[PDB]
């Protein structure tokens, strides 16, 4: 939630920079792999995806992270799961260590096409459990739509998932800043990839508090180690390429509602309380789900958006009920 | 309306305030005063406002500009009215040559305190006329509803007065980036502050022409002129604090309306097709005035946002047909 209190760094650009190169030379961060874990790369289309696994045995889960994060928001996660699951959390097309889309096809039909391809090969025959958070929930709705039967069941976490109602989501509201004005600032020529390079750490620092609902566990430290992938131009230019590619993927995914493809498979609409909330719960439930006897909504109390940093026991109670 | 094909400028910053100082030391852009114009100072609650002054009798015509603009921008207005009106253009508190409000009320119920204060003094006993653009609009509503009789006729242009759908107005739309994300962008934080201080010729050549209908006009000299009122911290903190005090604007507009102070004196919207076009119109329209035979609703064609500088002649005459 907006916190009008909530101070903007002053940290020299010149020093956060010695950060993100500490982050990257120390191998820490989404560098950073914990016993259990293999960091690996698979080409899908032309273009070279990032990812981790864990496990061997049990329905797979593939874990798709979104804005401000990495595979590296799954590992707590993954940890837990990979005992009695295959584990896979994939970089996103252009970001972390995934390479671009080079002709800046961002929309969910093309990410989809993507990520469909290397999960088919790394996860298998199926069936598998998909799990996504923030724009996750845009590179994925095609993925899940045509592919439910490989994918049994399916979680978003937060975000709303591209549909008519992000054509409608306010720029200002009596709590301040909005739903829907980082849509636009994110889409508005190249203008938030030049303005954030620039300071990266100022710009996400102030961000992700902004969203949590727990800001005390976002030290100077761990801070670095989230905004690091997204200290360059090449990755903020991929990154702001799903908000260009949102009109997009808006009328994908209206198409598939309309044409059959509303999620016939168990689904879950997972947020925080103190994140954006009921706007996904309520958006699924109305529109994307067959059977609401299928769908499961849980919005975790005291919980901003970044919801395994903040809650991660709450996540893997919430998904453990639903997918086991 | 936005570009999609417009690109942004690649000029360093320290080049851009080479510009910026050569318009400061030559007494360029809102320092250059027209042939019978002159430049004054008056103190008002505390607050030092500029305003420029021309011509002497006839009914004093008050002009208040807005964001990325200054008194400047109705010069040419003003030297077509001096010769039979008076004309007074003020730099709205903080903006321009004019000092900041210090406990960063930029409400429209204390904007217009200061604002009724200075213009009584200035404009003398009455009646005005009131004629108001952009962020004018945002600080003037409790002026004018307050002050009808000494205020005889006003203009509203092209951008929204606060109400209740400055709640709703979407950060993203099926064409990109929505009339909504800047309200959230330049209340989120002093992120917007600190980001475009870093360049302002950076955001403010690509802001400045998305809302041109004709482009062609705004020239890198022409902005420099326009960029450099708004090129320093101080500047852009008091800018965006109109946005930070949007929603006390909303409901002080809103608790206005409810106890029936709508106008009761001629007024018009005045907008421009290229810019923020019909909401304004339909806006005052529906909900600001009490009688709709008072009222003048005037969509220049191919005219942008910045109506006077694409529209001298369209403004004028529209004016003077309604005021006149």
């Amino acid at each position: 939630e907006y916190d009008p209190n909530l101070k903007s760094i002053d940290t020299p650009p010149a020093v956060s920079q010695q950060m993100f190169n500490k982050v990257k030379s120390n191998g820490l961060g989404q560098y950073a792999y914990a016993k259990g874990l293999s960091s690996k790369f698979i080409e899908s289309e032309g273009v070279k995806l990032h990812y981790v696994e864990g496990g061997s045995k049990g329905t797979p889960i593939v874990f798709i992270h979104g804005f401000g994060s990495t595979w590296k928001m799954w590992e707590p996660v993954m940890l837990s799961y990979m005992k009695d699951h295959k584990v896979i959390a994939i970089d996103l097309p252009g970001l972390g260590q995934s390479g671009p889309i080079l002709n800046d096809d961002y929309s969910a039909e093309n990410t989809s096409k993507i990520l469909i391809g290397a999960i088919k090969k790394i996860a298998g025959k199926g069936p598998i459990y998909y799990v996504s958070h923030s724009l996750g929930n845009t590179a994925s709705y095609p993925l899940v739509a045509n592919n439910q039967g490989y994918i049994k069941k399916a979680v978003f976490m937060d975000s709303p998932i591209p549909d008519r109602a992000m054509f409608e989501y306010p720029g200002y509201t009596a709590d301040g800043p909005g739903l829907g004005w980082h849509f636009g600032y994110f889409s508005f020529g190249d203008i938030a990839e030049k303005q954030i390079a620039n300071d990266p750490n100022l710009f996400f620092s102030y961000f992700i508090k902004t969203y949590a609902g727990k800001k005390e566990i976002f030290t100077p430290e761990l801070l670095a180690e989230l905004i690091e992938p997204y200290s360059t131009r090449d990755k903020l230019k991929a990154a702001f390429g799903y908000y260009r590619s949102h009109a997009d993927s808006i009328r994908q995914n209206e198409a598939l509602l309309a044409n059959g493809k509303k999620l016939t498979i168990p689904s879950m609409a997972l947020t925080g309380q103190k994140g954006v909330n009921d706007v996904l719960v309520k958006e699924m439930r109305a529109r994307f789900v067959a059977d609401p006897a299928q769908y499961t909504a849980i919005i975790l109390p005291d919980t901003g958006h970044w919801m395994v940093e903040e809650n991660a026991e709450g996540v893997e109670k919430s998904l453990s009920n639903f997918l086991f």
